């Protein structure tokens, strides 16, 4: 029984890109043909035992490149996805898809028009506890979802070098760089809100031009709401998603790692990740890095925690399945139709606008009933 | 020790109990009460007179001070007439259901030279007082952010209480204004700009909003988030205070205070003893499925934690009315600053929500 090989290029072979390469390489029917990275491409090509390309059009033009993993910095996703689509190459793109809805919409439409595949790297949807939460919600356990509350709040000391992840024009700041929590809320509420308000600023880090506190206030259709908090100036650390419905509530805690279901007077626990060891390992890490959350951000030469390494495996395996003709499940459909890429960058843009312009923003002000 | 004669206007759950308390303080007598419904009953218990007209009641020689504990909508008439007749005033939260109403009440009492104490009882919680001591000493550094919540689940009762009618209670924002007052005290004033969202999500048929989310912008790059309501199946009741060097949590569901500074973590009591804190926690656990039973009625009794701060407060008030100097700590409960700041910001939030836009507090002060 043959089983067809797909040739993968990797564009951007830093912390996350290098590791997606290590992972895809060892999946069934998958080969790393070549990578592109001006800084770290020679190094990671020696490790993966593949070629080095320096031009996108040359790279995509190769017969042996049928698919590309895009993991450049957040601001540099546009050019690699558009050229792969132009050369008939299927695409996986890291979060955040882009730093503007214009950019994200052009990327999804180009890939649709050239009939290639576009998978959005919204990796939180592969977390065991997120999947369990969706199963419980769809089964009607907590009833209709009324309210989601996210937070991703820690304290970051000012480092010796300022990373690109810390520059707003390159990272898009906390809202874009940690968009997982916005995407998560949007998935659980079944789409975008009608209207957002975001406040915050740089409260403690004025000396890294990023906002260090952000507070979002979302109004959804048919009387539902959400509140989302981010940043790097909170001396009381918090990282969770809370889901409150007509019959019950669910908490996915990522600081004290565990899931909680509340129904009647009853209270069940469930795993966020693949095993009690992964959950407990996460909890140890957050305890260790309470005084300085800055050490938690990846660099070329560092390695992801267990919980993250495992969902990267789940995700690279799901992607490889798709590219071998596997049917997509309703559960992950929105990572390919483009609905989730668009919904996350739309709402992010809407929030960014709200804050810089000091006013409430309708999501129509970013969509416009486009196509 | 001189005797002060107190009238009580409104002798339901809270008013009756403030009377029981003041009665047994040094230099304090309950001369008479007024309550169409429950006045005859509570006058038999307190062994005092019954009046049916405010002007007649205040006109008595023997009435030098009034405790006002009518429903939230009915504070205006009793405070203005007491001021007109030279009578000193204590008024229950929320002072009024409009800034116009609250401003008129503070100015009338100032103009007639009588005393006006705002019943912002959360400021007498041991853990609130401790939090202020820590903040002012510089332990957590500059306060950047406050996060309050008061979120539980209320089942729909057989009869609709006035506390559940928006026109009469002013809804969660006014009826549970303690948390807004608390944040305003810790941030040292009102915000520059507010946004409030929410609605009736689960209770359509009790016209109150059952979820409210406030987003406050303060001067010099500071913020707060405040949550309220009666449609949350994950109960939460706390105030969290995050600064440049540390953070403090006052938890009222899992009752205890927490200080975080460097890698250190200290516990402190919210209330007067570990028994009061634990008693609170038991109650919140007991009433998780229906927080509606926690709201007072004529004939019912406040928890230990609440009974005790009512004692702290009635004693502080009685001290003031015996010529005791006010401490900087409670000054704003008499100057009118706290009554005005709480109803201004509440009005601003209410406006924001019904009009679907951000509201500057200049739009209420100016
Ligand atoms: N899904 C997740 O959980 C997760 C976690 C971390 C990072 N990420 C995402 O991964 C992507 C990369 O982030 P990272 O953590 O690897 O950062 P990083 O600094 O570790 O990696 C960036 C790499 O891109 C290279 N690069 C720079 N310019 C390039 C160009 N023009 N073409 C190709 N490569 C170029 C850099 O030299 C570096 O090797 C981002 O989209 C980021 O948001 C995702
Ligand atoms: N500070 C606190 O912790 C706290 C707690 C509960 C209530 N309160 C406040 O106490 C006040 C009353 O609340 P409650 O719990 O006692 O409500 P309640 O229903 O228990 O008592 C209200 C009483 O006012 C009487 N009343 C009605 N109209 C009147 C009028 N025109 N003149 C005089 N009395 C009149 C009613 O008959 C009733 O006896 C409100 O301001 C409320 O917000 C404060």
């Amino acid at each position: 029984g043959a089983m067809k090989t797909v040739g993968y290029a990797i564009v951007g072979t830093g912390y996350f890109g290098a590791e997606l390469g290590r992972i895809m390489k060892e999946q069934e029917g998958a080969r790393i043909v070549a990578v592109l990275d001006p800084e770290n491409g020679q190094t990671i090509a020696e490790e993966l035992d593949c070629d080095v390309e320096t031009d996108l059009d040359t790279l995509y033009s190769r017969e042996d490149v049928e698919a590309v993993i895009v993991a450049t910095p957040n601001y540099l996703h546009k050019e690699p996805v558009i050229k792969a689509a132009e050369h008939g190459v299927n695409v996986f793109c890291e979060k955040p898809i882009a730093l503007s809805y214009q950019d994200c919409d052009e990327m999804v439409r180009t890939c649709q028009e050239h009939g290639v595949i576009f998978m959005a790297g919204h990796v939180m949807n592969f977390f065991h506890g997120v999947r369990y939460a969706k199963k419980l919600i769809n089964d009607g356990v907590i009833g209709k979802v009324l309210y989601c509350h996210s937070a991703r709040n820690g304290w970051e000391e000012q480092q010796p070098t300022i990373s690109w992840k810390k520059i707003r024009e390159k990272s898009g700041g906390h809202l874009y760089h940690h968009i997982h929590e916005l995407d998560c809320v949007q998935f659980l509420m079944g789409g975008m809100p009608e209207e957002v308000t975001m406040t915050g600023g740089n409260v403690a880090h004025q000396g890294g031009d990023e906002d260090d506190m952000l507070f979002v206030n979302m109004q959804f259709s048919d009387n539902r709401y959400a509140v989302l908090e981010w940043g790097s100036a909170f001396h009381w650390p918090e990282h969770y998603v809370l889901i409150q419905g007509t019959k019950g509530a669910i908490k996915i805690d990522m600081c004290d790692c565990g899931g909680t279901l509340k129904v009647d007077g009853r209270e069940e626990h469930f795993l966020v990740h693949e095993s009690q060891e992964e959950d407990d390992d996460r909890t140890r890490i957050y305890h260790g890095t309470e005084m300085d959350g800055a050490i938690m951000y990846g660099k070329p030469g560092k390695k992801p925690p267990m919980w993250l390494h495992s969902i990267m495996k789940n995700e690279m395996k799901y992607l490889n399945g798709i590219l071998h003709g596997k049917e997509v499940d309703d559960e992950f459909r929105p990572l390919l139709t483009g609905e989730a890429a668009r919904a996350a960058i739309a709402t992010a843009d809407a929030c960014t606008k709200s804050r810089f312009e000091d006013r409430k923003v309708k999501l129509s002000e970013i969509i416009g009933e486009g196509s």
